[PDB]
């Protein structure tokens, strides 16, 4: 057992990928990947954009979920169909069947792009699980315990790789270490991936 309360589906997402990745593109689209500042003031080497009822975002010095895109002062773009259907297969298969995500945030891994160690806890209830989907280059997931000294292990995520990261390991600390560059026939030099959340109350 990997992680307590985490579900690892390998390649539940690679039939949906192509259809998964045309949707990114609309969804940026509308609302452009940029790059966040974090609250000390560090540009992300990862670029983010959302969709959903709500996107994850800085907002004055602190991070928030909000229904308004800060770059476009437009509501994020809806939750394509087939986000909202390959998130609730695979929340299903993992024993989640309620999970209605109101939030997805997109994040474009660009070689040696990489997020620091970090817990997810800007959500309202920490019971309803995180589901992240990669898409094109592979890249390392670190994660450890809910302390941040925890020991860390690491795995690597393909393209099409889906975790439901429920129970335990919705607290854990996490992140992605540097992207290594190459080749991938549908996203060509990067990485994406999705995480779909309960943002909402
Ligand atoms: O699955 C991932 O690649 C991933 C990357 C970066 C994150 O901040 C995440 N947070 C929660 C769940 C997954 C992720
Ligand atoms: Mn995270």
């Amino acid at each position: 057992p990997l992680a307590a309360g985490a579900v690892i589906l390998r390649r539940f997402a690679f039939n949906a990928a192509e259809q998964l990745i045309r949707d990114i593109n609309d969804v940026a689209s509308q609302s452009p990947f940029r790059q966040m500042v974090t609250p000390g003031g560090y540009t992300m080497s990862v670029a983010m954009t959302n969709c959903g009822h709500l996107g994850w975002t800085t907002h004055r010095q602190g991070y928030l979920y909000s229904p308004i895109d800060p770059q476009t002062n437009k509501p994020w773009p809806a939750m394509p169909q087939s986000f909202h259907n390959l998130c609730q297969r695979a929340a299903t298969a993992a024993g989640y069947p309620d999970f209605q995500p109101d939030a997805c945030l997109i994040n474009r891994y660009a070689p040696g792009a990489k997020l620091s160690l970090h817990q997810d806890k800007d959500e309202p209830d920490l019971r309803a699980p995180i589901v992240s989907v990669s898409l094109g280059l592979p890249a390392i997931f670190q994660f450890g315990g809910l302390k941040r000294n925890d020991p860390l292990k690491r795995l690597l995520l393909e393209h099409g790789d889906v975790v439901v990261w429920g129970g335990e390991s919705r607290l854990f600390y996490h992140g992605i270490q540097p992207l290594k560059a190459g080749f991938h026939p549908l996203t060509i030099d990067c990485r994406y991936n999705l995480t779909f959340r309960q943002a909402g109350k």
